[PDB]
DNA sequence: TCTTAAAATCGAAGTTAATATAAACTACATAACAGACATAAGAACAAGTTACAGACGTATTACATAA
């Protein structure tokens, strides 16, 4: 999902010329926004607790 | 005995607050979420059981009155 989801927004990147919303990429997926978002929001990794 | 690569060290506070690149379909089992029912725990009312209080009634004594 994860995957699928940034190659649609690069997609709609390349095509419109800018970050594609939510809204617009939720669209594209056929799949409610709020998922959108809770796929957008899941987990990016964990920093590090020594970045200076 | 003489090169030669490694190994280790190099002042205190003070402040400081991060990022950002790069398969799909299908099949199955399991966990989670919601609803309904039964159960245990508490709230409410009413009754009964019991002794004590509060003022009354009684009993006793002393003063007054009658013979």
């Amino acid at each position: 999902t994860i995957n699928k989801l940034n190659r649609i927004s690069r997609q709609m990147l390349q095509e419109m010329g800018r970050e594609p919303l939510p809204e617009e990429l939720a669209e594209r997926m056929q799949m409610p926004e709020d998922k959108i978002r809770k796929v957008l929001k899941i987990a990016k990794e964990p920093i590090s607790m020594e970045t200076p």
